[PDB]
């Protein structure tokens, strides 16, 4: 008999991990039962998922994650109203199925830039309306921010089209949908670097001073066995925490692999790159215990090493990137932070 994840942190913070509908049974779920108090979907709450096409919603995916989460009396996470990836492309059309960003002439331009408010408009309200009772911590953009592109925003079509004005929106339109007592966040990865960092901050506070709610930051942290430095991802947390926002981990994981390696250690997997791991794990939680009063949750990219997207990001090979492997039993990193 192991002792629950979640428990061990009774004192400081639920424990959450994201699930896909098909481990809602089995034996998989019964491990997420008996270590996690919150849940995420992975891939069921995403655009490409809720709204294929227009007019089209699919809510089946997304409800039977609610329903295990109501279940089991887990806290639930919406991941994500608005993403430049997983989004069908309709989103983006003009009126005769061409690109909106290839219009030139300015007053079509200006018609596009309502249209595709008006449709991120209703998304956001039917998807709200419908979860708000049951969900109350919300991804409302994810991955905005590109120090790469210029100005440090992300130039995907929300922005071509319309500017910072699709976020404005968003946070406003699921206010509105959703109520006082829903939380919303900022989502995004690499928050620790201090380029990334500023330019979020800078982003978050400009638009806290016109009055959009923004709650908190969600810090995704996929990080890896070798960097960044946790000191780092607590600089950023206490940042955010200054303009008096929440933050959250959201999507915890840690490659076994650093950037710009390429191999793949197979079946195997050395001991000391899982007791790495473990040491990494450690230091990382005991960071985080001691800024429990500004971190509301944190949460794992999955819980078991057998799902993960990191087996074939960028490319496909064995990773281990969690703390439960791929049959289920608890890996090194699992005891060094519940018994360290």
């Amino acid at each position: 008999d192991i002792p629950s994840l979640a428990e061990a942190f009774r004192d400081y913070f639920p424990i959450g991990a994201a699930i896909e509908p098909g481990y809602t049974t089995g034996q998989i779920a019964e491990l997420y039962k008996k270590h996690v108090n919150m849940l995420v979907a992975e891939n069921a709450m995403k655009p490409a998922s809720l709204q294929p096409t227009e007019g089209n919603f699919q809510w089946a995916d997304a409800d039977r994650i609610v329903q295990f989460a109501k279940e089991n009396g887990m806290e639930l996470r919406f991941h994500t109203l608005v993403w430049h990836n997983q989004t069908p492309d309709w989103f983006f059309l003009d009126k005769e199925g061409k690109p909106m960003v290839e219009e030139t002439d300015p007053q079509k331009r200006e018609e596009n830039r309502k249209l595709l408010l008006q449709r991120l408009e209703n998304y956001i309200r039917a998807v709200v309306l419908r979860y708000k009772d049951d969900i109350k911590s919300w991804d409302v953009v994810n991955e905005v921010i590109e120090p790469n592109d210029p100005g440090g925003m992300r130039n995907s079509p929300w922005y071509q089209i319309t500017g910072t004005e699709y976020i404005e929106v968003a946070f406003r339109a699921t206010r509105e949908a959703g109520g006082s007592d829903i939380k919303l966040y900022i989502n995004d990865y690499n928050t620790d670097d201090p380029v990334k960092r500023d330019i979020l901050y800078e982003l978050v506070k400009n638009l806290l001073e016109k009055g959009v709610p923004i709650d908190g930051v969600g810090h995704q942290t996929h990080i890896d066995i070798y960097n960044p430095p946790v000191e780092r991802i607590i600089e950023s947390i206490k940042k955010f925490a200054g303009l008096g926002l929440d933050n959250i981990i959201t999507e915890l994981d840690m490659s076994i692999y650093s950037w710009n390696d390429r191999s793949d250690y197979g079946d195997s997997i050395p001991d000391y790159i899982l007791t790495l791991q473990a040491k990494r794990y450690q230091e990382l939680f005991d960071a985080l215990k001691e800024n429990k009063d500004i971190v509301s949750a944190v949460v794992f990219w999955g819980i078991s090493d057998k799902y993960s997207w990191l087996n074939g990001f960028p490319v496909k090979r064995t990773n281990a990137p969690l703390l439960f492997d791929r049959n289920f039993m608890p890996k090194p990193a699992f005891w060094a932070i519940v018994d360290p």
